[PDB]
């Protein structure tokens, strides 16, 4: 008769990580890597014997800055010349070359001198993803749906197909990251009426806020606003500003001039951060930091607040922003949206909750899986061929 069809996967190809699901059973399944973890970096790594990709990849990162690839989506479909890539490139260790006004990547890889246009670094890690989700599903995966930033033009929609159709994906369609995280808690499935939904997106390195109508299932993007200079990793450099201070203070050294100990400073500064989203407190303990000396101490939820404090205040000037270009009152909006690890911080919450007058936030779905999430429930209705009966 008819064999049965191979489930389709929801792919949020992210800037810093990436994130795969599969709509199966009436339910959503963020899928693991075989590392056990529920996103994946989006870095790619060369060296003479293996190409590397995921956490493998950035685990090498330290010793490799050369030839570990990562932000290739702040390159994807723009133009060699685009003022955002030249700026960005002074911050990267990496090499970009220019290839007729296109930027691409250029590393040491098994003997030779190796340039890639950002798809063809995108690819690598789209075929990470479709692999993570055989590897749960146990069967060749063809079908995805791939999500981009609201803001993205033709060309970084279209280079965002050629790096799914690279890695042997069919891209069922390109959606809308705040529309996938909309789809994840079903606001799409409301009914008759206008919905308005503001999306709140801290990244890593980059915070954007976005304002959907939903009507009848159809959405219409009203505003996009955000800060390209906010994101977790200001706030990792808050933590590691303060630590180094207080080994100043406390051994009267300056650590800053040694790598590894700042590294190791700002590995333990993200993970004391991420503590403090669940904990009041969280300790911070390194062996021989600097000079054989071991840093053993603490930070409070309270410190960490006050070292962030303005940048934690930031995130409401975009939302006022945004809700000017959509001509819209606060009190207008019917749902708000978390997405992002660093929406996780206490902080930030109750900041925006207290701009919204006390309304809940949607924060049920991780907010770092929730556009994955909606991404793959999208997949699964794209691939229905139902027959209607008589
Ligand atoms: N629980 C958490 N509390 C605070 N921050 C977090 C958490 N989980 C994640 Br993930 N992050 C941060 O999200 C960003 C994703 O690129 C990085 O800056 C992570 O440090
Ligand atoms: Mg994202």
């Amino acid at each position: 008769g008819s064999m049965a069809k191979a489930a389709a996967i929801g792919i949020d190809l992210g800037t810093t990580y990436s994130c795969v699901g599969v709509f199966q059973h009436g339910k959503v399944e963020i899928i693991a890597n075989d590392q056990g973890n529920r996103t994946t970096p989006s870095y790619v790594a060369f060296t003479d014997t293996e190409r590397l990709i995921g956490d493998a990849a950035k685990n090498q990162v330290a010793l490799n800055p050369q030839n570990t690839v990562f932000d290739a989506k702040r390159l994807i479909g723009r133009k060699f010349g685009d003022p955002v890539v030249q700026s960005d490139m002074k911050h990267w260790p990496f090499q970009v070359i220019n290839d007729g006004d296109k930027p691409k990547v250029q590393v040491s890889y098994k003997g030779e001198t190796k340039a890639f246009y950002p798809e063809e670094i995108s690819s690598m890690v789209l075929t990470k993803m479709k692999e993570i989700a055989e590897a749960y599903l146990g069967y060749p995966v063809t079908n995805a749906v791939i999500t981009v930033p609201a803001y993205f033009n033709d060309s970084q929609r279209q280079a965002t197909k050629d790096a799914g159709v690279i890695a042997g994906l069919n891209v069922l369609r390109i959606i809308n990251e705040p529309t996938a995280a909309a789809i994840a808690y079903g606001l799409d499935r409301t009914g008759k009426g206008e919905r308005n939904v503001l999306i709140f997106d801290l990244g890593g390195g980059t915070f954007d806020v976005s304002i959907l109508t939903i009507d009848d299932g159809i959405f219409e993007v009203k505003a996009t606003a955000g800060d390209t200079h906010l994101g977790g990793e200001d706030f990792d450099n808050r933590l590691v500003n303060h630590f180094v201070e207080e080994f100043k203070r406390k051994h009267k050294k300056d650590i800053s001039q040694n790598k590894r100990a700042v590294r190791r400073l700002r590995t333990a500064c993200e993970r004391a951060k991420r503590t403090l989203s669940s904990s009041t407190q969280a300790s911070l303990e390194i062996d021989s930091l600097f000079e054989g000396i071991d840093f053993y101490t603490s930070i409070t939820r309270a410190r960490f607040e006050e070292l962030c404090s303005d940048l934690f205040r930031s995130t409401l000037e975009p939302v006022e922003k945004a809700l000017r270009d959509a001509k819209l009152d606060k009190a207008q909006i019917h749902d708000l949206v978390l997405v992002g690890g660093s929406t996780r911080i206490p902080k930030v919450q109750k900041l925006l909750q207290d701009f919204f007058n006390g309304r809940d936030l949607n924060k049920s779905i991780n907010p770092d899986e929730a556009v994955a999430y909606g991404a793959a429930v999208q997949a699964a209705i794209l691939i229905k061929s139902t027959r209607a009966a008589a």
